[PDB]
């Protein structure tokens, strides 16, 4: 009877909690929707990921969080600018900070595999995924352009 679950910080990942007598509801901001177990909010749309304002495509048909919580700068069609890293929108989209995104079914944070999802981060090179990051090695004679993410 005394219980307001919205006071629990685990409650309603990336959503707004509203207390109810024996439970609680999670209201999801625009572009997010409640997950199957109703513990949080995820964006399940698919769109292209871009390194620039939209251009310089680095992934195809990925989620907005996979794009924007990694090195993507814009996403989707029409283009949606990734939220800046010190905003409330980034907090909701990227609740684990950079490198990670919530699993769309369980909302548990998981590494983004940049090599699988954003292969354009190492074009012409060899990508190795890591936990929270990735590495790109360019083949002999070629060098990573830090700006376009192309080997040469
Ligand atoms: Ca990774």
């Amino acid at each position: 009877t005394d219980v307001n679950e919205c006071l629990d910080p685990t409650t309603c990942i990336s959503g707004n909690c509203v207390n109810t007598p024996g439970s609680y509801i999670c209201d999801c901001p625009p572009d997010f929707e409640l997950n199957p177990t109703r513990v949080g909010c995820v964006d399940t749309r698919s769109g292209n990921c871009y390194l620039d304002i939209c251009s310089n495509e680095i992934g195809v048909g990925v989620s907005k969080a996979s794009c924007c919580c990694s090195l993507g700068k814009a996403w989707g069609t029409p283009c949606e600018m990734c939220p800046a890293v010190n905003t409330s929108e980034y907090k909701i989209l990227c609740p684990g900070g950079e490198g990670f995104r919530p699993n769309p079914i369980t909302v548990i944070l998981e590494d983004i595999d940049e090599c699988q999802e954003l292969p354009g981060l190492c074009q012409g090179g060899k990508c190795i995924n890591t936990f929270g990051s990735f590495q790109c090695r360019c083949p002999t004679g070629y060098y990573l352009n830090e700006d376009t993410r192309v080997c040469d």
